[PDB]
């Protein structure tokens, strides 16, 4: 919440109070309620437009430190999934000079929730014991359409593990988010097309067109008509079978059974089949491309423009080749000829509408020639091309059918929400901030700095180093669980069940999937996630250089344990052990929002535990920094991506050091903290250097002792923001000598990204769009960092900490915050009669919110 | 501790009191025990802030026997790991004339903790037995993506030895010791560069540069950019694999699976692969080189001076060729084509940022082409060059992170601390002492005597006799345990466990790893080791020549047993046994320092015995002696290497014979022991020779009887020191005849090394910096040794033994303090509970999974036929499990 | 540790032990009188290692002049600079080691002294005529 008065910031909660464990169960924080914070907003100059195309932005009145009012000023929504591949320069589209962003992932295995045998399997193994399965005929089959000898031989496997469904559903949701862009232009907000390329204006007239392997530069086409996997190159393989007898040896151990339930999932069984195949093979198989018409800022130069979705570049799985066992619609013995095998199947597999080339070309609608026990030759198709054919026909409504069918077969609720959380955490992305004295700034067009971007986690994303197909040394980001084929087959055929395998109604499928607003909701869910990480990296003053080197090159023990404990570690079996300090970040999320992140089961030796996306990042990354104008790297600050107003206006609660400044010219305007609470000033007047009231030193006044770092103290961080928000702060050390870290040109602070204005809107003024909360305290060398002013510049702010003066800072006039007159002729305290008439009806709302 | 009055020396503990074995548990000697005394630092502090560059001396006021007081007197720290490779002569840097020091190790399998199969392997065997009812080839689950047939072969025929992990951890700690040097000069002592070359002065302004294969002299660049082994002179081979089936049949029995618990980082994973490859091949793979800017004593001349670290010279024989099996990215059929193999790697191996020449040249960053089924040509690389390319990139903080990931699979705390103890025992080294009257001496620059050196055990280090690579091999100096690849494979995957292999709740390593302060501490841990070994040798009177020939001597029989039980050459029931008398030195260390040395276990029939580094030396080396001012050897003394102020100022308890001479205090100064202690003066036929009060048996032996030697007496040793400490002694026979052993020029005693002074310092005076406790008693040919004075020179010392008179001696002006053996972050307080339960669960994590036998049973055709039902797992008996018992 | 300038309304406290160590530092022949940061203070300082000493007078036969620091003020340990800075006494690290261990009572410092003992006296006449007249004096004095 933003503060109307300084009493509101004195009464704010401590960081430690919010990092404390909360025991109660909480609701998920959907974008369907995050949506309403952007709409339904104070301000009279606002033309409250209905279309979601225009609800893309944070609008509001503002108030200057000089006492002036500014109407309908603007702040952009920081995240996006699109990556530009054509860039406007000189009012025209021009081919991009920068390489594509890439993401990578490691598999894990799932011993949690071990399976339980059904009565069916137990009676079958019983029959194996009393007989030798000798009772059965050559042609006996179940109603499902598989013969008994196969079910019997599958039954004989014994499995330690549970079943997961995670990687599966994740691939389905990534594809969902890519297909969700195909709706009409009114249904997607235009700010998403200009977070990176800020010289470009999308047209509302036509929908974006989703294609594949159409990219202009850097080998992005992936060989075009002959499709090769973007990572590593090469084609896969896919084959179809009526029995597992026909699958070749050394592949018999890896075969998947396709239940008839997958085949009756949708109106076209081939589409459901290809969807299952894509769901259980390696991702990506190809690079999808979003094309959208755009025009010049003057409107002069319209044309089509290409974008590459962030979901398209994440790397998951490794199963290049696969075999699928298909139901037989008739009760028959295993086929000996080709025509018998063709007639035998429940529905014969077919190529999709879009034809492809290659050594094994596929004509559109081409029918597969089924395998049989006679083997003049084994028969097979290239897999990337088989998926290139069906790539255009996948659609969010059909995916909604498919999810309903899966929900009926096994519960998909919890698992899909968790997979959706991972989709948000991996695909949503924001550009690195540039520094300024004023309200708005951005990096040069088609510059390398324009395209640097980061996660909600504030880890910078990896960039490709060479033309596709890639032959890179991998640099993975996070671990994910994998879906096991044998454990799959035991469940697909009624041979086993688990505690998390309970069947559900189709009605219970989460509402995001198949909805056309989903893209928008995606962006929204990125905002709270950052806030939590932002509060973790700011409570301690560690600089970005110190975060870049703690894991790889620094002799201080405390940074080493610090970077080490923020991330997860492996168990002897190879299972995840969750990140130790990650549990803190989760707590923050639940105290600032009163909503919960998705939980996932995990085990250590046969002991239950949970895991969230907060606890599953890998150590060894590089961190967010900011750029000076002209693009020089600066890294004195603790890492930052998004402006304070975002952190301040969405939280139900924030820690004291992060509160908003009250408006200028009132009684109880911005102030500071002094000795009485417990602080002490450092002075250096021999060199014109004065620093705020700070924490009492503990033998760590100039160098921190090895094995210790700066303490959490909200009030000193606050005073440091006060010294910073004054015009010319200077970042030096205890003696007043220069620190090793690169520093901003004097007076500059990092600020939010510029976007083109709508008519009637204004650029934000002053530090209204600045990030202020990231005050440095700990350098890579281990020395303390000090914010200094000169002895003259420092005289009023000292009196304000001392509470014998007020300070003046800019604000947003939102949510009960009003402007302050220059006089301040106070009267007797007086409740207004309208506030007494409406007091109860007002409290009822708060109580109703407290219930929720 | 330093005596203040004669009452304190007279009441000091007897030697037999301190060599008794003790029962209490004790904390490790971390080396901060000395740091509190010889330095400013009181609490944890930045090494750069502290300038420990200047914290490298014993300092203090000294009192002279003539009654003057010298202020700011100094004594150097004896040990170092750096061997100068260019030397200053005539104020000008010049090349070394002396060949390099070398060490050799013995490496063998021995019994450790008993081992047992985990629950998970019982699961795998149940899977095979349940499969046997079918026609289907999929026998068991394929763990962590490795081929299921490979899990089937790894999960078979376990060895009863247990597993050690010692050689691995040694190689890692040697490398950590070498890269530790690379930090800035403000955190390394000046003295470390001038223990041997006392004429050079290192500059504080630049960090030392560590490199590989650079040395100017004697062929010590082992191939240079075309590397070869320093000892073998060959080159290795290294090959990477996805499955065991592609490994050539000649060496499938030697292969090592690489666990994926390491390689989990976003970065530095290929480097982790190179490092893991280094920890299981032969050492050294190259000669490392430390290069430091230095200047002349006046600070005029300046240059880059070359040094060889000792850690890079000590040989640990291992495999030369090797085959590693990389984790698969997803369960899948084995690759039949190259692209399928390259796409499938979890971490794809590559060369480090440093090009090499020769056959199979390696470009920086070069990627490896994976081996696969049906491949036209097998691929591999030379290993010495692969380890060469990464060699310049390794550093301390990465080794710490690696070792921390390694910590979560297996116990590595105690094992690492023991291997670190062995590091310090083989690496810290001191130059031999010079005899003199005064407080300081040194041998001529660039001479054989300048560079002759010794272990903390008082044994000289052998030199090379020819240019590198060495055509031949030295006798082994010490024996270490080896690490078997088979049982490593079983344990890395979770198939087996033992009490020493259990992961520890700290989930963390010893404090020494990852610190820039490590070199200083390692330098300080060698001191206690020498204090205990010198007490061992000086309790008895044997001379260096007599030790030097003791093993084979047939003049006397006791001398042979004495030499023979100080080394490790006994075994029983298939396993190594500790030296019988090394336990005495171990006992002495505990009673004197109130700390416990690190130890490994050995199982003897299942009983556990501890073994410290004291008990594992091997016979064959030469004992330390001292040189004359001219460089002639002196044999007459007991072995010695350090001045006795180091011994007597850093102990909690000290044997009586070794204490300091007490300070003058009015009338009373120094005092002796007489016939009222049970002693007797010795006289011979010659009337102008007198020897002190000595044990009564001394009157009835001139040759010791065969099967007997000189006894422990502390008081007689005391009077022996009082006689020697006069400036005019004779080292002679019962009859006054000359002994066979070489004796020093008259009145001289060995003294500690000279180093250049800082402004305000003074050199040590008189006998304030000398060994004194080395009193000879056993001649090489079996004669007793006596110390004689003339009659007139005899009168005051005898009355002083009678306590009628007083002797005048120098002392340090120092007090006694011996410290007690002794951080939560706010985040740690936030998370302490969850850490406390999860750490408890990891201790039992083993090969455990939540699925029980009771669940898996329901999935079986026949429970009674399950091998888990008919063979529940047991810990293996030792040396062997029972086979074919008589029904 | 938490002041380089004293806070307004506050100055250095009585501590006798800290003043003692201040004297032990000064009494070495090579001290630096400096700032928290090691910078020079505004006040004039003596040529290095010197301390104020008592006045010279001519000797009588058999007398000797006082030696070393046996005739000097030592107790004058500066702490409050004119411009509000604290004053510190600094040694170099190598010069620092023996004095620090002496504060720890592991080592010993060498100083001159007088060879003198302690005696402090208690705070302390009738004539025959006075005894003759004592009574009359006692009453008349009262009157």
């Amino acid at each position: 919440p933003i503060s109307a008065d300084f009493s509101e910031v004195e009464n704010a909660p401590s960081f430690l109070s919010l990092a404390e464990n909360t025991d109660e169960v909480l609701k998920p924080y959907t974008g369907l309620e995050i949506q309403t914070i952007i709409t339904n907003i104070v301000g009279d100059a606002n033309p409250n437009q209905s279309r979601i195309f225009d609800q893309d932005r944070l609008r509001g009145n503002q108030y200057s430190a000089g006492g002036l009012v500014t109407q309908n000023a603007v702040s952009a929504i920081p995240f996006t999934n699109l990556i530009p591949r054509t860039i406007r320069v000189g009012n025209i589209l021009v081919n991009s000079a920068n390489r594509l962003q890439i993401t990578e992932t490691n598999v894990s295995e799932y011993y949690s929730n071990p399976i339980i045998a059904t009565k069916l399997s137990e009676m079958i193994s019983d029959q194996v014991k009393n007989n030798q399965f000798s009772t059965w005929r050559r042609d006996n089959t179940s109603l499902q359409g598989f013969n008994a000898f196969d079910i019997a031989t599958i039954n004989t496997a014994i499995l330690p593990n549970g079943l997961s469904l995670e990687s599966m559903l994740l691939k389905l949701s990534l594809l969902h988010s890519i297909k969700a862009m195909n709706v009409d232009a009114a249904s997607i907000n235009r700010s998403q097309y200009q977070v990176i390329d800020h010289n470009t204006v999308p047209t509302i007239g036509a929908p974006a067109v989703v294609g594949v392997n159409n990219s202009p530069v850097f080998g992005e086409d992936c060989g075009g008509n002959n499709p090769v996997y973007p990572f590593g190159g090469g084609t896969g393989a896919i084959a179809f079978h009526v029995t597992l007898q026909t699958v070749p040896d050394e592949r018999k151990s890896y075969a998947i059974f396709v239940p008839p339930a997958i085949l009756q999932a949708t109106s076209d069984a081939n589409e459901a089949l290809a969807l299952f195949a894509l769901s259980m093979s390696e991702w990506p198989h190809a690079l999808y491309t979003v094309t959208k018409q755009t025009t010049d800022l003057a409107g002069a130069n319209a044309g089509q423009q290409v974008f590459i979705p962030t979901q398209s570049t994440i790397h998951i799985g490794g199963r290049r080749v696969l075999d699928l066992i298909i139901p037989r619609r008739e009760i028959a013995p295993n086929p000996t000829t080709l025509v018998a095998a063709n007639a035998m199947c429940m529905v014969r597999p077919q190529a999709g509408p879009d034809a492809t080339a290659g050594a094994i070309p596929l004509a559109a609608g081409q029918l597969f020639n089924m395998n049989f026990i006679g083997a003049p030759a084994f028969e097979e198709w290239p897999m990337t091309s088989y998926l290139y054919s069906w790539a255009g026909r996948f659609d969010i409504t059909t995916i909604r059918q498919y999810m309903g069918r899966l929900a009926t077969m096994v519960g998909v609720k919890d698992a899909y929400w968790a997979a959706h959380e991972l989709n948000v955490a991996l695909s949503q992305v924001a550009p690195k901030m540039t520094t300024a004295a004023g309200g708005w700034a951005a990096q040069a067009a088609n510059s390398a700095q324009q395209s640097d971007v980061c996660y909600s986690s504030l880890l910078t994303v990896t960039r490709s180093a060479a033309n596709f197909p890639l032959a890179n040394q991998p640099a993975a980001d996070m671990r994910v669980y994998d879906t096991d084929p044998a454990t799959w087959n035991k469940v697909a055929l009624g041979l086993a069940t688990a505690a998390n395998l309970v069947p559900e109604q189709s009605m219970d499928v989460p509402f995001v999937v198949g909805d056309a607003r989903a893209s928008f909701w995606e962006r929204l869910q990125a905002i709270p996630m950052c806030i939590a990480w932002t509060m973790y990296y700011h409570s301690r003053g560690i600089t970005t250089l110190a975060w870049d080197n703690a894991y790889t090159d620094n002799t201080n023990k405390w940074l080493q344990k610090m970077v080490r404990n923020t991330f997860s570690t492996t168990q002897s079996v190879g299972t995840i052990i969750p990140a130790r300090y990650g549990k803190i970040v989760c707590n923050l999320y639940k105290n600032m929002f009163h909503r919960a992140p998705a939980y996932v089961a995990t085990s250590v030796g046969g002991k239950e535990l949970h895991i969230t996306h907060f606890e599953r990042w890998l150590p060894g990354g590089t961190y967010a920094n900011v750029y000076s104008g002209a693009g020089a790297v600066v890294n004195c600050f603790s890492p930052v991506l998004i402006p304070d107003i975002w952190c301040q206006y969405f939280t139900a609660k924030l820690p004291l050091f992060a509160g908003a400044f009250p408006p200028a010219q009132g009684q109880n305007s911005t102030k500071g903290f002094n000795s009485k609470q417990g602080l002490m000033i450092h002075r250096n007047q021999n060199n014109n250097l004065v620093a705020p009231y700070l924490e009492k030193f503990a033998d760590n006044s100039s160098y921190f002792p090895v094995g210790q770092g700066p303490e959490i103290n909200d009030m000193a961080t606050w005073n440091g923001r006060l010294w910073m928000t004054t015009g010319n702060v200077q970042y030096l050390d205890y003696s007043g000598a220069a620190i090793v870290e690169a520093v901003p040109p004097a007076g500059e602070l990092p600020v939010g990204k510029q976007i083109p204005l709508l008519a009637g809107e204004n650029a934000p003024i002053e530090l209204t769009n600045a990030a202020t909360t990231c005050v440095p305290r700990y350098s890579n060398d281990g020395r303390r960092i000090f914010t200094y002013l000169t002895t003259a510049q420092s005289v009023i702010p000292v009196q304000a900490c001392n509470r014998a003066a007020n300070l003046a800072r800019s604000c947003w006039l939102l949510s009960n915050v009003y402007a302050e007159p220059a006089l301040q002729a106070l009267g007797d305290e007086v409740e207004d009669a309208f506030d007494t008439l409406t007091n109860s009806s007002f409290l009822d709302v708060a109580k109703s919110v407290a219930e929720s």
